[PDB]
């Protein structure tokens, strides 16, 4: 049976960090739900790209649980994720059930906000390090992608393909990740 | 004064190849118009990401001309661009006025369809080479980004950052491209 991904899309999300994982995961045969934090309406991303979510978060939650919950970055998107009681509940449920959580750029700071995966080795965007490390709840890494058990983190738009393919490898295996990678013309 | 970019968005466009250049160009302070080929309505991309264009092509044309016209790939998106009389007219005008034209993945095959930039060195996605080379109107390159004067081409999702930054360098210079690049966490 196919694996399922929930991508939580908030105003101010980094659109590259949203679209790259959604696209790459669909290439891998993952069933991806782009879920709007604020409802069903189109979402204005950080660089003004407007994306129409597949569903509201409220609705997508009802079709859970998911094999991965994906948190894009963007400072303002991550703040919105960080402030959301609905995200808190989703992430706590996912952690509790030992499901994967993946977050990129400023996205990992939402893990801090919601007290998720304390003790993990994580990375973030370099500019988000101090926020992530407030209280020393995680151990910091400069790896482009960091995976510490069920906590998978990455750094920025330029690591989005690696992040996405790490998600694919985690859910569908190395061979599928390699197959999906080759047509992308990655360096 | 700020440079201006027209990104032509058709059904079946590769969403990564659309969003990466739009975002990176906006980071560079370029005024970018995402123009829907079919009108003002949301566009269903190749991997089902739905993007709301800033304007119809019809409307965006009226605010021309642009310092660059950008053609994303995706096989079906490129076919739609290739079949469009409106795109033909836009590209001929751009070529005639010696403005930049940039196309990625299968996007360059629209240049062939509309008889644009014959004689140029070009690249495409590897799977789009034979289509592009039908009649030997161009010279083929395996460079990740190829720029032959005002014809700028690239290969796939994995070359989208390089493609975008090449556009930025062409319009705004090497120093701006370097400044925009550094926060992206590119390899
Ligand atoms: C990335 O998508 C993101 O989340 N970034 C924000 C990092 C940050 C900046 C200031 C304070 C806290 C966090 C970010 C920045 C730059 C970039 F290119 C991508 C991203
Ligand atoms: C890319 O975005 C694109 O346009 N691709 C289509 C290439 C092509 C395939 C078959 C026949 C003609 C052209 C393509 C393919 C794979 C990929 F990963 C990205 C793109
Ligand atoms: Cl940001
Ligand atoms: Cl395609």
């Amino acid at each position: 049976a196919s694996k399922r991904a929930l991508v939580i899309l908030a105003k101010g999300a980094e659109e590259m960090e949203t679209v790259i994982p959604v696209d790459v995961m669909r290439r891998a045969g993952i069933k991806v739900t782009v879920a709007g934090l604020a409802g069903k309406d189109p979402v204005q991303c950080s660089r003004d790209v407007v994306i129409c979510p597949d569903a509201s978060l409220e609705d997508a939650k009802k079709e859970g649980p998911y094999d991965v919950v994906v948190l894009p970055g963007g400072n303002l998107g991550a703040q919105n994720l960080s402030e959301s009681a609905a995200v808190k509940e989703i992430l706590k449920e996912q952690e509790n059930r030992k499901g994967l959580i993946a977050a990129i750029c400023a996205g990992p700071t939402a893990l801090l906000a919601h007290e998720i995966g304390f003790g993990s080795k994580v990375t973030t965007h370099p500019l988000a390090k101090d926020k992530m490390m407030n209280g020393g709840h995680y151990t910091y890494s400069e790896n482009r992608v960091e995976k510490d058990g069920l906590i998978l983190t990455s750094r920025g738009p330029g690591t989005s393909f690696e992040f996405a393919l790490a998600i694919v490898e985690a859910l569908n295996g190395k061979e599928v990740a390699a197959q999906v990678k080759a047509p992308l013309v990655l360096k």
